[PDB]
């Protein structure tokens, strides 16, 4: 069944109390898996005696044993990807005596859509100014820089997937039915994915940041948007977008993968245009 009655969990350095650990709200609707706001105390390893914020992944009601042995080889995954400031990164575990939970960070702020439709100028309104967009933008060039560097693949990668903390600091998730729009056409017609189309999710995904939660391709059915994306229409100028950024989109939106702009160069780019606040 669920807890270890004959697999075989080894007993890492991560893992957490099952004891300080205390289950709450769940958060959104888990494509990547059923995620929960836990309540745990003293895994900072520097602030025990007080409460911190996390996110634990257990399993499904009807979890079968693939799903199980799929969620330890995510751990795993996550345990060798390495530290980075812009990523979801793993904080804890409960392995060994108990049903599986894998500790991750926690976000105050929403999901990315959620929260620049929620910062619009004149849904809340907390006042937004292209230079936060900027700075939204590089640090998610660099995660995503990162996250590349470790050959992982993006299941959805889009606004809706991404994360901000209490301290407005960007933060990738499901780097470990389908988003038909930010899917490159390679992707979306060979059905195969590469860092040429992360480039094109990404570019998609910076779309979406620059009209602050837009869906893209609006008014395009399914059907027909691989058609008319292989006739070269790319997605217009976002309203209060400067037409350097733009470019960069549409090189990020490249027909060819080869000559799409490499993560590397999207990052210097960002700096550049960072410098000139
Ligand atoms: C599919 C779609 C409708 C959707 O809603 N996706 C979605 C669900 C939940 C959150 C989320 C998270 C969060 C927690 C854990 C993981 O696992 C993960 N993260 C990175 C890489 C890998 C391989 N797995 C998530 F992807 C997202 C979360 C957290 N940790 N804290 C606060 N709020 C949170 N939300 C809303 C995001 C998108």
């Amino acid at each position: 069944a669920g807890v270890s009655e004959y697999e075989l969990p080894e007993d890492p350095k991560w893992e957490f109390p099952r004891d300080k650990l205390t289950l709450g709200k769940p958060l959104g609707e888990g494509c990547f898996g059923q995620v929960v706001m836990a309540e745990a105390v003293g895994i900072d390893k520097d602030k025990p005696k007080e409460a911190v914020t996390v996110a634990v992944k257990m399993l499904k009601d009807d979890a079968t044993e693939k799903d199980l042995s799929d969620l330890v080889s995510e751990m795993e995954m996550m345990k060798m990807i390495g530290k980075h400031k812009n990523i979801i990164n793993l904080l804890g575990a409960c392995t060994q005596d108990g049903p599986l939970y894998v500790i991750v960070e926690y976000a105050s702020k929403g999901n990315l859509r959620e929260y620049l439709r929620a910062r619009r100028p004149p849904v809340p309104e907390e006042q937004m100014t292209f230079k936060d967009l900027v700075s939204c933008t590089y640090q998610l060039a660099r995660g995503m820089e990162y996250l590349a560097s470790q050959k992982c693949i993006h299941r959805d990668l889009a606004a809706r997937n991404v994360l901000v903390t209490e301290n407005n600091v960007m933060k990738i998730a499901d780097f470990g039915r389908l988003p038909v729009k930010w899917m490159a056409p390679e992707a979306l017609f060979d059905r195969v994915y590469t860092h040429q189309s992360d480039v094109w999710s990404f570019g998609v995904l910076m779309w979406e940041i620059f009209t602050l939660g837009g869906s893209p391709y609006p008014g395009i059915p399914v059907e027909e948007l691989f058609k008319l994306l292989k006739e070269g229409h790319r997605m217009d100028k976002p309203a209060n977008c400067t037409n350097e950024l733009y470019m960069m989109m549409r090189d990020c939106w490249h027909a060819v993968p080869s000559q799409r702009p490499t993560f590397k160069q999207l990052v210097e780019d960002l700096d550049r245009i960072l410098t000139l606040t």
